[PDB]
């Protein structure tokens, strides 16, 4: 027999992220759990997966990829809980 | 015999995020459980997936992926719950 | 047996997301759940899944992609409950 | 038997992350559980997965990654719950 | 039998992460837990899993990476939850 217990009793005001998993028993995945928390910022990507036999014979290719220019990013508390606090962006 | 128990009993004002998962037992995938909390931001992606036999015989192909430009993101208590605090973005 | 129990009982306030999955037994996907809570912001795709042999034979293809511009994206309390608290942007 | 707990009993106003994981028993993967608090932050990726025999015969490929440009990235408290603080970004 | 206990008790504030896992029983992985608290910054990658027989017969290939630019990274208090403190950034 299995059993899971996870925060059974509170009383007070906590700020809580719970992620409880219970288990029992060109690109292929069979089971899987992905991205449960995941926070991608700012993520790129270029040509992923072109397929079975891209550019075959005789190919020119003229790959240029230019990344730039002003840009800002302000997280305040990422991923984070909190109880008595004070969190400010200026 | 399988038995979970997440949270029980709660008296106060918590501020809760629950992910409860129990199980039991050119792109493929079978089962699976993607992006319970996933949060993308500025998620860029190019030239996926083609296909079956791109670009195959005598390809002239110019790639140019300029990525710029004045652009903010301003985030406060990203996936971060909180109880009793002050959350302000100036 | 299974038996599954979340916030069985709550006496207070609180600011809560569940989220509970019970289970028992070019692209294929067969069983999946995705983006139960996903939050996609300022996402973008060029040129995805273009076919079965595409641009198969003398192909002159000249691809620019120009990302710029002024642009502002202001949040607060992404994915984050709340329970006593002040939220304010300016 | 297996018996798993955690947080049993909590009284006061913790910011808590839990992750509880119970387990009984040219890409593959079956059998995982990836990303459970991940934050990708600037990632990047340039020709992943080209596929089955890219560039077979006679290729003349010319590849410039240029990566630049005035860029900023100010987080607080990443991944990083308090309980009685002061978080400020100026 | 097995039986594990994490913080069956607590009365005060602390902040808390925590991770606990109990089992009992061109790229292959099978079986696999990665990233349960993975912080990945700034991270690039290039020419990831071509495929099968790239490039195979005269191939010229110019392969310039150029990585620089003005670009900074503030962050305070990464993975490193906090009680009773003052996190500031200037």
């Amino acid at each position: 027999p299995l059993m899971v217990k996870v925060l059974d009793a509170v009383r007070g005001s906590p700020a809580i992220n719970v992620a409880v998993h219970v288990f029992r028993k060109l690109t292929t995945e069979e089971e899987f759990v992905e991205g449960i928390y995941k926070v991608e910022i700012d993520t790129k990507s270029y040509w992923k997966a072109l397929g079975i036999s891209p550019f075959h014979e005789h190919a020119e290719v003229v790959f240029t990829a230019n990344d730039s220019g002003p840009r800002r990013y302000t997280i305040a508390a990422l991923l984070s809980p909190y109880s008595y606090s004070t969190t400010a962006v200026t």
